[PDB]
């Protein structure tokens, strides 16, 4: 497992949380206490705040306006769950604008997300600062989501949970959200979520690593599933 991490030149940390103990793995363990921009992983909080404050529903279709977006994959209609797995930023920037800077700021402070700072721009704060979060805060945030213990309505947490559902492996279920912050130096890579194992135990996780332009998109998820197999949390099918 240690040999897996330094097989790359990757500066990475992998955090796990079972509700009582944080475990750290990787090449750079101090990354777990270091704050980084959430990037696309903020969509979890964005979706929670939007649904809790009745600014959107999990069945609403955010239609494309016809203007080309940063990726052509984003040039289509999305629900919030579809936009979550596609990481469709323009759909969640529209959600952030429905929420507004003052409610977004008060809600992120209410739930204690990261450093609870958003600045002035309601559709940019998670992509270039000032909002930052540590990987330990990320594992605990998504672990609380898995248990329905976040300061949100129970049906709201359930809806966002199903928005993160990415794989069923027998009676085991993987929930995850990827992130790549490219508008910061250095670039940050996230892979955050939890596994609902067949025995009933929940294990949250968060990969956090340095990234650069050449990196393959699939590397973060590959690395996380690799480690999860080695940990015994999520064995390959
Ligand atoms: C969020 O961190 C940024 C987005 N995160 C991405 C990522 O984690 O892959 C990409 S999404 C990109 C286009 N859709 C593809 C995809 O996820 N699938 C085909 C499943 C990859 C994007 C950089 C966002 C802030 O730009």
């Amino acid at each position: 497992v240690q040999a897996l991490f330094n097989e790359i030149s990757a500066d990475a940390v992998f955090v796990t949380y079972d509700g009582q103990n944080i475990k750290k793995y990787g090449t750079h363990l101090d990354r777990a206490k270091t704050a980084y921009i959430p990037a696309s992983t903020f969509k979890i909080a964005n979706a929670l705040i939007g649904l809790e404050n009745h600014k959107a529903t999990s069945t609403e279709i955010f239609k494309w306006d016809g203007k080309p977006r940063f990726f052509k994959a984003w040039d289509k209609d999305f629900t919030l769950g579809e936009a979550m797995q596609a990481s469709t930023v323009p759909v969640y920037q529209e959600l952030a604008r429905r929420i507004g800077p003052s409610l977004m700021q008060s809600e992120l402070q209410r739930i204690g997300y990261g450093n609870m700072q958003i600045g002035t721009e309601v559709d940019q704060f998670w992509l270039k600062g000032p909002l930052t979060i540590t990987p330990i805060q990320e594992v605990k945030f998504v672990y609380d989501l898995a248990q329905g213990q976040l300061p949100f309505k129970p049906e709201v947490q359930q809806q966002v949970k199903e928005m993160l559902y990415v794989e069923r492996r027998g009676e085991n279920r993987l929930y995850a959200k990827s992130g790549w912050g490219m508008a910061v130096d250095p670039q940050v890579g996230w892979y955050v979520g939890f596994v609902e194992k067949a025995d009933g135990q929940v294990v949250a996780f968060a990969l956090n690593m340095q990234m650069k332009a050449g990196d393959d998109i699939a590397l973060r998820k590959q690395l996380s599933l690799d480690v999860l197999d080695k940990l015994g949390v999520f064995h390959y099918l």
